[PDB]
């Protein structure tokens, strides 16, 4: 029924984990370099917890806010309240980013056509997860090693699946 | 339709510059010895602006130098005139290499099945640049860190990626 590419962004440790109260586990410049790279220019769908973590309006992206408060505003930002309203607003894109958190993953599983997920090895303690997926029917179509230095302390690889007819 | 096997060989900086001026933009021994060990038997395809900046045959490898000049000629070299020509050129060996530059890299894109690149930490004045390439449905097999020191003055990795069928 939705014409645009419904893609997940998300980058995970060994057990799933993608926060820990309210905010990013790990310090990863690198890794956040090649999300705006790859979003850039594309819809951000994020759950209200997502963005008020975040902060502030990400640029060069239409920043969608998913909310049940029916009276939410933010300058420089839409505002949905479900699934159904995200496609409204998203009609004739191209391609949108599902960028978080669990809540919002979970939302919008059943519709995922592609999936961009960062893996890195290293166990952090953490109280949100990333949904489990049954990666049957899905081909990976991308992996390389990311970069580990002195402002990068994790060894991570960056994935991408894509979903089969 | 062919059956050799199309190799990019190639070192390009944060932006993707490869020249400056007709020459290399930086002084990496350790990145060139690399490149002759990977290339040795096999056919080095090189642009004709390419060639003449390096000015004489590279030994142990067939030099194939690609111009639409049809009486151009070069003393221990091959002169093809379009993909197709180093096509029958090559159509016994094993596998060749692209060697640049970009006017090049562009005329062989569309065939390229194994790429082999350097990626150098840095960001250099240029006027050359490698090609955009979409990487779906490839994966990296090869990445290690390149020596720094005195005589190899950049932060450096060894990238090797393979097409999927
Ligand atoms: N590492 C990574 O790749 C990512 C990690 N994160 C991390 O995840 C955490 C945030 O995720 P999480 O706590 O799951 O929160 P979410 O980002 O999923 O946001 C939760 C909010 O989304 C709204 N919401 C949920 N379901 C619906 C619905 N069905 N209809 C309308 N609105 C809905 C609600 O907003 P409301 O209460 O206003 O009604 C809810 O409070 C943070 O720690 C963050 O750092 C986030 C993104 C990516
Ligand atoms: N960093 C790296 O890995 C590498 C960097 N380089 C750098 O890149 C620069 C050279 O690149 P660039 O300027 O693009 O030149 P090229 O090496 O790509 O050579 C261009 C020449 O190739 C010939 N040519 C182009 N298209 C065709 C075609 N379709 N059919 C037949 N012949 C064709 C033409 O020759 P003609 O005019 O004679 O007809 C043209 O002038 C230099 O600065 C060099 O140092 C080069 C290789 C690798
Ligand atoms: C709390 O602070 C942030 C939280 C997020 C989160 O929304 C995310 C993510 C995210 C990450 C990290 N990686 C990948 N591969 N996909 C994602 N979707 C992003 C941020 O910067 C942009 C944040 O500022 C520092
Ligand atoms: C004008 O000076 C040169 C230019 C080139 C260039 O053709 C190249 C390259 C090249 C390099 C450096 N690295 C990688 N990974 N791939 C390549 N294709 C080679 C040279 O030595 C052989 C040069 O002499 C010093």
């Amino acid at each position: 029924h939705h014409h645009m590419r419904v893609s997940f962004m998300v980058a995970m440790d060994e057990n799933r984990v993608i926060g820990k109260d309210n905010n990013l586990p790990w310090r990863l410049p690198s890794e956040l370099q090649y999300v705006k790279k790859t979003t850039m220019g594309h819809p951000l769908i994020m759950g209200r917890k997502n963005y008020e973590a975040i902060g502030r309006p990400l640029p060069g992206r239409r920043n969608i806010i998913v909310t049940r408060n029916e009276g939410y505003h933010v300058e420089g930002c839409e505002v949905a309240h479900s699934v159904e309203e995200v496609f409204e607003l998203c009609k004739n894109e191209e391609e949108i980013f599902i960028f978080g958190g669990a809540q919002i993953f979970d939302l919008f599983l059943p519709y995922v056509d592609k999936l961009y997920i960062t893996k890195i090895h290293h166990a952090f303690e953490g109280d949100t997860f990333f949904p489990e997926m049954d990666m049957t029917n899905w081909k990976e179509v991308f992996v390389e090693k990311g970069l580990t230095d002195e402002k990068n302390p994790y060894t991570y690889y960056y994935h991408v699946y894509e979903k089969q007819q």
